[PDB]
């Protein structure tokens, strides 16, 4: 059909959950859903309700836009969000290292 | 289970405002993504939760950010340096961001384990 393919979003939810050291039973107790229901959402592309989607992504900090919208500079991916969290306390001199390397990644692409 | 329920109304209004900014009627949207214009009215005006399918169809049609209403906004220390950095990495793929992330982690190792 022309059903939305939730598989990539479900796998991103599973990845975040595992990277953050959480079991499905923890996630289940936290947002009040059944662990088995979480398996099908993560592993099999079963669509959760909007309520369950909101609860998982707000609990884990997973970008929905990444998977719903065409990739653009108006979309902050999960990775980008996590990066920003990491650099929150950075000084400017830290940031100048950061900026320099972003430029190097750009120039790298022409090499 | 009310202090438990997501209030969709702010996202519903964003969808509605994007539809209007784009000059689309409810009948046009409904014809485009195959939903009853009456279900649309309820979704935009009365906080009725669409299915994930219909949520996806709306915001991909209209280019509406869900993250804006689902995820906590930070964007606090608008450091001019930080501003410039974030604008340069707007168009980075995640592979590129893996490098950026390793820089960040290298910098904390330095700062931390250096002192």
């Amino acid at each position: 059909e022309d059903k939305y393919d939730f598989r990539a979003l479900g796998l991103a939810i599973k990845e975040a959950r595992k990277k953050q050291g959480l079991t499905r039973e923890q996630v289940g107790a936290m947002i009040e859903i059944d662990p088995r229901y979480l398996t099908n959402i993560e592993n099999k592309g079963q669509h959760p309700s909007l309520q369950v989607l909101y609860d998982l992504v707000s609990l884990l900090n997973v970008s929905v836009d990444e998977f719903f919208l065409p990739a653009s500079s108006q979309v902050k991916s999960t990775k980008r969000r996590q990066l920003e969290n990491k650099i929150d306390n950075f000084t400017d001199a830290d940031l100048v290292i950061m900026e320099s390397v972003a430029d190097g990644i750009v120039k790298s692409k022409e090499v």
